[PDB]
DNA sequence: CGATCGATGC
DNA sequence: GCATCGATCG
């Protein structure tokens, strides 16, 4: 990994700095007529330093700007641009922010996004300890707590972070700690606008830190839209990406080679931060609350959303070019089972492409056990190829497992049973029917009944996963999507996928209906999935 | 065990 | 400009 990966070493541009820095000021609620404390707790070049202290001096306002950043080059730097912009009030400190100063009245702050994987199992189990933190921790939420006890209390903070605590399992650590230790006043999803050079999704966060001794919090949600429908003006009387965080009214904005649709409203009732926090329009929440109390149950309920197999080879344990291969390593047929991709991926069917996983997994004695590289010859062979990237993975030695083991077999058994199989990284539902016994690839999931009978149950449900209806209700409840807006179809989200009654007369047709398309089409099939859409409306009572 | 998360990764 | 795939947490 590259240094500026390891470090978060990614600038604020200047002109969405700038955006930070008005809502900051105009969000202080302080004295103003003495010195103001502003801090930086990762201030790289000093850029937001610079542009708050810009729109202070437009509103004759004096600070006192510090910044502390661990990078001596970052603050050499920072302080030839502070000092050139003639301030003399400033100061700068080269440390670890974290530390593994009196507070201060605001924080304008970008901090490092390191992911888990960067920063190391062993130092990520620091930063949990000392900062209260749970799951897949980022750097960047270890700054939010660190940099929140530096803040005076009323203080205003604003700081722009990944936008995905706001939708993650992981995140609920600082949903948890925000709601708590703040009055929120408004979160900013800029979801797929790409500021930054870096391929991320960012939010900004505004609050002001609870006194401990009378504000409805809101937000504003900006994706780019690429489906305009027929019905839908457009505003076009912005020039400028950066003038779209100014808009305060919904709709669809353009600022042309691209459409934007803007939301704006109330996020309800952040303190229930073990859910994901939703931004929804209040037609939106209604109807996603209706949905919710006429349902019968969530698939969590009838079914196991299961992942694929996690190989961590995926080179060499899944391919497809198994049968040209010397004689003396192509692998026994037993061990070479077919395997389906996401790219496989359709409606209610599947589109054999000679693709084959080695499975090294078997059950033995009634147990789930690896299989004897001693039994098979040829395929003992080819695994002592590539013993050195196998053996590498340092955690499958930890766990007293062979080197030459799928990381995530899960069960041998399981494979045999009918299922339902879909992407998780998909701009539609691609959920579809398999009862022929193949593996289901690390970048799929799967589903098979709770209940010992597949009949019917998972027909059902693959009618409401693959409907507008639940890509609407996705789209409210689940609002983590990468780019070219992929939804991530996992196993969090899956689960809380509401269900109608499936005795109900119009579950009944339904899945008659997919059970057509499943087992039977021109296409005549769109006029069977508007059909189970109506009847989708039917079943949860409503008609939007 | 088994699902997660990605200043995505080319 | 489009769909990771392997270390990680519990
Ligand atoms: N442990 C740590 N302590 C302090 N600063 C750190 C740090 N780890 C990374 N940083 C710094 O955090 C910065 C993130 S980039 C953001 C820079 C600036 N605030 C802006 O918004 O433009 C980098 O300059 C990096 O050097």
């Amino acid at each position: 990994v590259s240094r500026q990966k390891a470090t978060g070493a990614h600038f604020t541009p200047d002109k969405l700095a700038e955006v930070i820095a008005k809502r900051i000021l105009d969000y202080f609620k302080g004295e103003k007529n003495r010195v103001i404390r502003v801090l930086d707790p990762a201030c790289g070049d000093g850029e937001l330093l610079l542009a708050i202290n810009k729109v202070a001096q437009s509103m004759n306002i004096q600070l006192e700007l510090i910044g502390v950043d661990f990078d001596i080059d970052a603050i050499n730097i920072a302080n030839e641009r502070l000092s050139r912009s003639g301030h003399k009030n400033f100061r700068l400190i080269n440390k670890d922010f974290l530390e593994m100063l009196e507070p201060v009245d605001i924080i304008i702050a970008n901090p490092p996004y390191v992911r888990t994987q960067i920063l190391g199992a062993e130092k990520a189990q620091k930063l949990r300890e000392k900062f209260n933190l749970k799951g897949r921790v980022d750097l960047y939420q270890a700054f939010l707590v660190a940099m929140t006890q530096q803040l005076k209390s009323n203080g205003i903070i604003g700081v722009i972070t990944s936008n995905r605590y706001l939708t993650t399992k992981g995140g609920e650590s600082t949903r948890k700690f925000l709601v708590s230790n703040f009055n929120i006043l408004e979160i900013m999803d800029l979801g797929d606008s790409k500021f930054f050079e870096a391929a991320v999704l960012p939010a900004i966060f505004f609050g002001e830190k609870k006194n401990k001794e009378s504000n409805v919090p809101k937000f504003f949600k900006i994706y780019e839209q690429s489906d305009i429908e027929a019905s839908s003006s457009v505003n076009s009387e912005f020039n400028s990406l950066i003038e779209l965080l100014e808009v305060n009214k919904s709709g669809l904005y353009s600022v042309e080679d691209k459409t934007y649709s803007i939301s704006l409203g109330k996020i309800i009732s952040p303190e229930n931060y073990k859910e994901p926090w939703i931004l929804a329009t209040e037609d939106e929440y209604e109807w996603f609350m209706k949905v919710n109390q006429n349902a019968y149950g969530f698939i969590e309920d009838f079914a196991h959303v299961k992942v694929g197999i996690k190989t961590t080879a995926d080179s060499v344990f899944i391919r497809s070019d198994w049968g040209e291969l010397p004689e003396e390593q192509i692998p026994e047929d037993k061990l070479l089972r077919p395997i389906i991709s996401a790219d496989q991926a359709n409606k209610w069917s599947v589109s054999g492409n000679n693709k084959k996983v080695l499975y090294t997994h078997e059950i033995r004695d009634g147990q789930i056990k690896a299989i004897n590289l001693e039994e098979f010859p040829r395929a003992k062979n080819y695994l002592e190829s590539h013993k050195e990237r196998l053996a590498s993975r340092k955690y499958v030695l930890k766990a007293n497992r062979n080197w030459y083991e799928i990381w995530v077999p899960h069960d041998p058994s399981l494979w045999d049973k009918p299922k339902i199989i879909f992407p998780d990284t998909s701009p539609e539902p691609k959920f579809f029917y398999e009862d022929k016994g193949s593996v289901v690839d690390g970048n799929c999931y799967w589903i098979i009944p709770k209940k010992e009978n597949s009949n019917d149950i998972l027909f059902l449900i693959m009618g409401i996963c693959n409907s507008k209806f639940m890509s609407k209700y996705h789209d409210i409840a689940f609002q983590n999507k990468l780019y070219a807006g992929r939804r991530r179809y996992l196993t969090q989200y899956v689960n809380k996928y509401p269900i109608p009654d499936p005795e109900s007369i119009y579950s009944k047709e339904i899945i008659s209906l997919v059970r057509e398309l499943v087992n039977n089409e021109t296409q005549d099939i769109n006029e069977i999935e508007n059909r189970i859409e109506k009847l989708i409306l039917r079943a949860f009572d409503i008609e939007s």
